[PDB]
Formats: C-alpha cells, structure tokens, sequence
C-alpha cells in the first residue's frame, strides 16, 4: 500500500517533514487529552445516555493508537540524506486512517442516534443503515485511493461511488434528527441541529482531502492533506463527542439525574 500514495513519490524539507511528525504526534496528545475527559464525566451521565460517552473514549483511542502509529511509521520510513528526508522502508501508507474510519465511524452514529433518545427496533434498524451505508463510503473510498498514484480517473469514479453512499447516509442522519428533535430535553433540541451542521462540515473535509492527488500532486499537497485530516479529525471526533457529551448531561439533568444536575450547577 505504500508505493500507492503519493507520500512515497517525494522527498521532504526537514520543515515539511517535521510539521506532518508535529501534527501526527499532537494529534496523539488531543485524543488521549479528551479521553480522560470522556472517562472522567461519565459518572455525571444518567444510565440511558452513559453508553454516549463510552463510546467517545473509545473513538479517542482508536484514534491516538492509529495516530501515534502513523508518527511512527513516518519517523520510520525516511532518512535525512543530503539535506532532505528521503523515504528509506515502504512502511507508511494512508490506508491505516481508512480503518481508523471503519471502526470510529460506526460509534460515532451510535452514540448520536442514542441521544436522539430512539430504542429498540428503531435504534437497531436505523444503525444498520447507517453502518452499513458509511462502510460502503469507505470501502469504496480506501478502493479509489489505491490508485491516488497509477489511475487518477479510477480514484474520481470510486469518489463517486463513496459519495452516493456519503449522501444517502446524510439524509437519513438528518431526517432522524429533525423528526426527533421534538423528543429532546433540556432545550438539547437546539443543540443537536448544530451538532448535525458540525458533521457536515467536518465530514465534508475528507473527501476534500481525498483529492489533493488530483489537484496538488507535489509534497505541499502531502503536507495539505495531513492538515486537512488533522483538522477534520478534532472536529469529527474530539469537538463532536464534547458537543454529544454535552447534550448527553443536559438531557440526564434535565431527566432527574442528580449528579448530572450537581455538575451543570
Ligand atoms: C444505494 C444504497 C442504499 C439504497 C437503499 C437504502 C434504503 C435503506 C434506508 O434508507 O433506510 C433508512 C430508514 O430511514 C431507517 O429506518
Ligand atoms: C455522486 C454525485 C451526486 C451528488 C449529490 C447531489 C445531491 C446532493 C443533495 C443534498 C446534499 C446531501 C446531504 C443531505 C442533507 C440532509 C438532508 C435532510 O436532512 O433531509 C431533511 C428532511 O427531509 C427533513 O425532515
Ligand atoms: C474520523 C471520522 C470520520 C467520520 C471520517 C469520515 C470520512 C468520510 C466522510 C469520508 C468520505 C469520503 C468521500 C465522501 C468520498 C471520497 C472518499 C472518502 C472515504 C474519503
Ligand atoms: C493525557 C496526557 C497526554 C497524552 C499524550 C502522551 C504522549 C503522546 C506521544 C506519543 C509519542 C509519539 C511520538 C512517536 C514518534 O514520532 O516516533
Ligand atoms: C489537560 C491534560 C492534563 C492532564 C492532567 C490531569 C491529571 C489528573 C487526571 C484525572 C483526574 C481528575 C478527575 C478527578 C475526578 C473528579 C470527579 C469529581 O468531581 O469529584
Ligand atoms: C454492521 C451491521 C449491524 C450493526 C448493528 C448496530 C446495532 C447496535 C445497537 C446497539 C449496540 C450498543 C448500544 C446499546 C444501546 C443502548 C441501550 C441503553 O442504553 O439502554
Ligand atoms: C470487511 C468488512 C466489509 C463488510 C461488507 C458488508 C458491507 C457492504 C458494504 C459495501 C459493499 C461495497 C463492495 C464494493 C467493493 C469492490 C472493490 C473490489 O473490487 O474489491
Ligand atoms: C457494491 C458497490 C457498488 C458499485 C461499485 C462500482 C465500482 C465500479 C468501478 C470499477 C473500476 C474499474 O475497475 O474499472
Ligand atoms: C469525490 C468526488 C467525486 C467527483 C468525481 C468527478 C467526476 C469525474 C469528472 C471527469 C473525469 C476526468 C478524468 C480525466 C483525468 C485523467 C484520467
């Protein structure tokens, strides 16, 4: 899978090389940051929402563990020689943030879903979809990107398939929020339609970073991308699971759940 990305195809500035091993490693700290604040506030979630943020702890450690492997893999895999990083082992590729996506995703529409206060046959029902359009989205997707380097047009059509998969499953995200947003408590009614305009924005990023191969084929673009991951993973996981945390407090406060209620106080 290395020789598949375009990371393999340059060499790099020690600036360049250094700001990717900064953003990597950063983002191993962030995570791991707000998975003991996940772990913390637990005790503060009433029962019926607490599962909410169990699963943002386990978001933030699927991510940290595939991020501080990425940092290792880069440090790993080039040699400063001659004054540039050159690439020395094939040992990294993009494909681990693929499975970081296949495994986060699916707990991430969880634990949105869960909040949304739906059970039972609607919740299960509704989670299969959901799961099972986002997995086609990225299979697809980890498809096309093994030809970021070799076939340009076959990247853009599986893109294309990712995307009729990345559609559907926003509409049926957004048509169980505003058609249970009345069921909300606490005013988290309000809050939860931010939450959904925060998912698309910060998903929306990584199809954008999907194609820097087809419009910025040089190592800035290498650097670019990682940017735009780094920033769509804080924002897709960390600022995310704390808006989902908060709603989950609001609405156990609001429930009767007194050390929801001592904690808002
Ligand atoms: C094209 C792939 C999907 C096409 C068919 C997807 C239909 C399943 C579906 O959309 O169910 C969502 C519903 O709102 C939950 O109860
Ligand atoms: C493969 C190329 C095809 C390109 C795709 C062209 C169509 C894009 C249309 C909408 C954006 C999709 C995001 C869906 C936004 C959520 C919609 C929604 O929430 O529905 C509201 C509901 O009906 C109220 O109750
Ligand atoms: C870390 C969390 C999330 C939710 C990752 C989200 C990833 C996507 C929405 C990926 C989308 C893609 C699109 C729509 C089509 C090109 C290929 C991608 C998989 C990158
Ligand atoms: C909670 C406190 C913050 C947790 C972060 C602790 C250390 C993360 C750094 C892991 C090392 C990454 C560097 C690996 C490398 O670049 O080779
Ligand atoms: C921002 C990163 C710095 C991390 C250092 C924090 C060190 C302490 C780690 C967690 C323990 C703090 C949580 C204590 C539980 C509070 C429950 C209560 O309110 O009674
Ligand atoms: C991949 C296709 C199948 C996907 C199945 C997804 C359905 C999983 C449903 C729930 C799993 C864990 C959450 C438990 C529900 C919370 C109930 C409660 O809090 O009382
Ligand atoms: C590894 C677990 C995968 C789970 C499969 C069940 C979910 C179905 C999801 C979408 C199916 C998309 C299949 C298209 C892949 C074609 C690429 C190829 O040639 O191998
Ligand atoms: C299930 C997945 C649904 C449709 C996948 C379509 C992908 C076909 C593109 C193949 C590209 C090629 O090898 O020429
Ligand atoms: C991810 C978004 C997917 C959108 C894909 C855009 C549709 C493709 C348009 C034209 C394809 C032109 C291919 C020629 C480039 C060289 C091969």
């Amino acid at each position: 899978n290395s020789m598949k990305n375009i990371e393999s195809l340059f060499d790099y500035s020690a600036g360049q090389f250094e700001f990717i091993d900064h953003l990597l490693t950063m983002g191993v700290g962030v995570h791991f940051a707000a998975l003991i604040f996940f772990l913390v506030v637990s005790q503060f979630v009433a029962p019926k929402y607490r599962i909410a943020t169990a699963l943002s702890c386990i978001v933030m450690v699927s991510a940290g563990l595939i991020l501080n492997s990425q940092a290792v893999m880069w440090t790993d895999a080039y040699a400063y020689v001659d004054g540039s990083y050159q690439l020395q082992d094939l040992t990294f590729s993009n494909g681990y943030r693929y499975v970081n996506w296949m495994a986060t995703i699916p707990c991430l529409l969880l634990q949105l879903l869960i909040v949304l206060n739906l059970k039972g046959k609607e919740l299960f029902s509704t989670a299969t979809w959901l799961i099972l359009a986002a997995w086609g989205m990225i299979i697809t997707g980890y498809v096309g990107q093994l030809y970021e380097v070799d076939d340009i047009a076959q990247l853009m059509i599986w893109g294309a398939v990712s995307t009729a998969f990345f559609v559907v499953m926003n509409w049926i995200v957004g048509t169980k929020i505003f058609k249970n947003r009345a069921t909300m408590l606490g005013g988290t009614d309000s809050t939860i339609t931010k939450v959904f305009w925060l998912m698309m924005f910060a998903w929306t990023l990584y199809p954008i970073a999907y194609l820097v191969p087809a419009f910025m084929n040089n190592a800035d673009g290498v650097v670019l991308r990682q940017l735009l991951f780094t920033i769509a993973d804080i924002s897709s996981k960390v600022i995310y699971g704390l808006m989902i945390t908060y709603i989950a407090i609001q609405q156990s406060a609001a429930a009767g759940y007194v050390p929801a209620q001592q904690a808002l106080g």
